[PDB]
């Protein structure tokens, strides 16, 4: 799929207010995927035995993940589409040491979503969300492409 250029200014435009509190924003969405889908926090060694919401705000290790995650999600959104060398050393960490099922990174799309939604209402309306929705489709089907190139799932 191809974004067009201005679905990515909706995007990026949103995305630079992300940028204003990158550690406050990576910390909200993965308390929201956890919270979700509590499967997922199973795949997280470090964190595995947080067991409230309390004690994940208070984690400052699960803070410092938030900040990598958000990081390296912003830069292959910067890329607009262009991301291909980005997402191979993503993809090979996921597939093969941490395994990573598509399903979950479907959930943290979501879980990305609804954040933006809640912090960022007069930037996130229909037409910004459809296209933040396209961007992080489109990397998802990259990096199952990837995954199955990998050998791992498909
Ligand atoms: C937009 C999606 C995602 C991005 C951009 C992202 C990026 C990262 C980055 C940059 C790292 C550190 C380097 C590495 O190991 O590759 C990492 C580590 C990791 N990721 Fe992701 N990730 C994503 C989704 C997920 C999902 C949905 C899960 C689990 C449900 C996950 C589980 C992990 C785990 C288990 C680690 C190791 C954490 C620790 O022990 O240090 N990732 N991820």
């Amino acid at each position: 799929m191809v974004l067009s250029e201005g679905e990515w200014q909706l995007v990026l435009h949103v995305w630079a207010k992300v940028e204003a509190d990158v550690a406050g924003h990576g910390q909200d969405i993965l308390i929201r995927l956890f919270k979700s889908h509590p499967e997922t926090l199973e795949k997280f060694d470090r964190f595995k035995h947080l067991k409230t919401e309390a004690e994940m705000k208070a984690s400052e290790d699960l803070k410092k993940h938030g900040v990598t995650f958000l990081t390296a999600l912003g830069a292959i959104l910067k890329k607009k589409g262009h991301h291909e060398a980005e997402l191979k050393p993503l993809a090979q960490s996921h597939a093969t040491k941490h395994k990573i099922p598509i399903k979950y990174l479907e959930f943290i799309s979501e879980a990305i979503i609804h954040v933006l939604h809640s912090r960022h209402p007069g930037n996130f309306g229909a037409d910004a969300q459809g296209a933040m929705n396209k961007a992080l489709e489109l990397f998802r089907k990259d990096i199952a492409a990837k995954y199955k190139e990998l050998g791992y799932q498909g």
